[PDB]
């Protein structure tokens, strides 16, 4: 037992990593194949990234110019292409530990891990939740760009994520692997509006559940609620309105608790209307929202 | 910027994991060299795991006993001994994937990353600190013996923790690589007390330090504090005291925010008779000990 806000094991997504180098901008790449994925803004100078015309931009770049360093070892550049905000960066050599991957877009309130990099290099791996509002909270500091968030189902990485930008909110946005943006985000230093953000309500319920198997039963009560009912708590406490599949997905962990998934609900519309009272859920004393219905029973029944 | 509980690439961890059987119990290996390092309850029956004599038990044990698999490959194991609470087999095969590597025991209080197995296969990867009762707060289910602690410093692994074992209370206990628990506890199926535990307070500093570098300042206060004071809050609310070898550690955060120590002591003080009124310090409701001040430098710089 125990609950942590654990990451998928980041291995094969480090013997992906590269440096790429264009002029004087340095950043990640992700080797896949023959094929090395990196944001586009790699080719920008400071004076261009308030409003770079990329196109000019990557016609004044030839394969020569993207330096590509997979460690101590220097990747021959035979093609480049831009699709949308990333540049795909063919190379004479298919990367040897290219895992077996998927390209997937990931829907909001999902969860993945990043691999934060620099300079091609890891530094470190943390778990979390693309927000309703296509948002992350990372930890990304200068040149992390290129950094990439992925999910691992037994053998194979479905990558979801490139990082490209923070916010001057400083909240992060990026990329799918086909380079578009989640969020109305444009990679340009430049004010942007993230939408309003919400509080992802099934993986909250997801959590209470998590507690629960894991001993936290303090919360539990006398009381149920209704889909309407419910909902209209979540409206007055910018939840995400929970609808049927939303309760469909939670069916294996209320099966296993025995708590019906509309109990599990007045449980969290209590805890929204009097707070915790200075007590915690799993080492919280706030209630969490980045661990999916998926991801607590992964965690809870240990799938490697 | 942004901060996150982020653990250590796995990758180097994750090409020395193997599954260790031996009867009916399969636990999780540490192939580093020539040798397998696994808890020795691997040896055990239900009935034997009550009061143990592990000399007795290992006895009955014979090399071709203990099955190691490397994933699909085989170990031929060629010895066994018994150090502390580890076994250590000697295979006839050195692992390819090992990396530069040291065992290390690591003060209560410091922090490292789980690399969570079962069968000898990587599940998922958390940060966590040891508390000063020298338990950890982990999540780890049956078969996660064996899972090992640690920390990487550029190309170097240093072991810290293996999983032994979960107390009746929910927490969990291990040892160092030379097989010695850390805190009192006994590779026993008994009720065993740890002791008091407290609040890491040079990490806390740590982390409100990191609040300060990543934008979240409205803790900071116009008071100051001297050691003495501070002590009498710290022993108040279960805090370790502070020291000034604590004070020295938090020198390059107290340099980098202009912040002196026991200015940020008084801002924890408020905090901690206060408490935070409904409000969050980096996505935090309760004040976070699981960051060193080492860990604040190495991800506010990006140290890979
Ligand atoms: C400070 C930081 N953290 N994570 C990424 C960065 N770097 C940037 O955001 C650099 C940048 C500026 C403007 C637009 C774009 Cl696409 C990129
Ligand atoms: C449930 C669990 N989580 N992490 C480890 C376990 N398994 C155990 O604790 C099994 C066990 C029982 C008694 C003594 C010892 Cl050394 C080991």
């Amino acid at each position: 037992s125990g609950f942590r806000k654990m990451a998928f094991p980041s291995g094969k997504v480090e013997g992906c990593m590269v440096q790429v180098t264009c002029g004087t901008t340095t950043l990640n790449g992700l080797w896949l194949d023959d094929v090395v994925y990196c944001p586009r803004h790699v080719i920008c100078t400071s004076e261009d990234m308030l409003n770079p015309n990329y196109e000019d931009l990557l016609i004044r770049k030839s394969n020569h110019n993207f330096l590509v360093q997979a460690g101590n070892v220097q990747l021959r550049v035979i093609g480049h292409s831009m699709q949308n905000c990333v540049l795909k960066l063919k190379v004479d050599t298919a990367n040897p530990k290219t895992p077996k991957y998927k390209f997937v877009r990931i829907q909001p309130g999902q969860t993945f891990s990043v691999l934060a990099c620099y300079n091609g290099s890891p530094s470190g791996v943390y778990q979390c939740a693309m927000r309703p509002n296509f948002t992350i909270k990372g930890s990304f500091l200068n040149g992390s760009c290129g950094s990439v968030g992925f999910n691992i189902d037994y053998d194979c990485v479905s990558f979801c994520y490139m990082h490209h930008m923070e916010l001057p909110t400083g909240v992060h946005a990026g990329t799918d692997l086909e380079g578009n943006f989640y969020g109305p985000f444009v990679d340009r230093q430049t004010a942007q509006a993230a939408g309003t953000d919400t509080t992802i309500t099934v993986n909250v319920l997801a959590w209470l559940y998590a507690a629960v198997i894991n001993g936290d039963r303090w919360f539990l009560n006398r009381f149920t609620t209704t889909l309407n009912d419910f909902n209209l708590v979540a409206m007055k406490y910018n939840y995400e309105p929970l609808t049927q599949d939303h309760v469909d997905i939670l069916g294996p962990l209320s099966a296993q608790t025995g708590i019906a998934v509309l109990d599990m609900c007045a449980s969290l519309k209590e805890l929204l209307q009097n707070g915790m009272n200075g007590r915690t859920i799993l080492g919280s004393a706030l209630l969490e929202d980045e661990f999916t219905p998926f991801d607590v029973v992964r965690q809870c029944s240990g799938v490697t």
